[PDB]
């Protein structure tokens, strides 16, 4: 899918048996979703964004289906305002920037 | 160009006499540049991200050259960690997302 930037680029993901909409974010090094329930062990961690720093938990080797495409990596769960698909998973579904 | 996401999608911009580097950020609605010297009048504005809110100053109709292409748009100048080119300018240089 070629996506134009007039509208936010939101995509359906299936993550841990639940369905979500997530933003495709090339400025995000990582993937960060709003609080949810994931099975598994996680480790504390903090990321930096524009308004400061949040404390999140990482889970690694989480299967995620992004718009019908399957990917497996680390997902950060914490208090982001929106679900964010970063470049750690954008390079698994093969996604590039073109202009 | 075709920009692949293994590395931050970082681009050279020329804005106000000055050379800067900025990230192409599809998750940013707006363009937020590091605090710098700009001519004109602006208005207080506040924006949010991961971490929370920042107070930035907003400039309309500023000419930017992004990877050589020119566009005119609102540029927000304030306390952000990196320079971000966001959807308001990225649709102007014809940028798309592909997977
Ligand atoms: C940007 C800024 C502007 N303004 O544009 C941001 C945004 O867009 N914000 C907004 C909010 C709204 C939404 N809400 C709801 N949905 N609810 C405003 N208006 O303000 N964006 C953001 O933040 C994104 C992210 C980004 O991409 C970042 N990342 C992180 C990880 O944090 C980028 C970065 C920064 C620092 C340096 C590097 C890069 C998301 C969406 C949150």
């Amino acid at each position: 899918p070629q996506i134009t930037l007039w509208q936010r680029p939101l995509v359906t993901i299936k993550i841990g048996g639940q369905l979500k909409e997530a933003l495709l974010d090339t400025g995000a090094d990582d993937t960060v979703l709003e609080e949810m329930s994931l099975p598994g062990r996680w480790k504390p961690k903090m990321i930096g964004g524009i308004g400061g720093f949040i404390k999140v938990r990482q889970y690694d080797q989480i299967l995620i289906e992004i718009c019908g495409h399957k990917a497996i990596g680390t997902v950060l769960v914490g208090p982001t305002p929106d679900n964010i698909i970063g470049r750690n998973l954008l390079t698994q579904i093969g996604c590039t920037l073109n202009f």
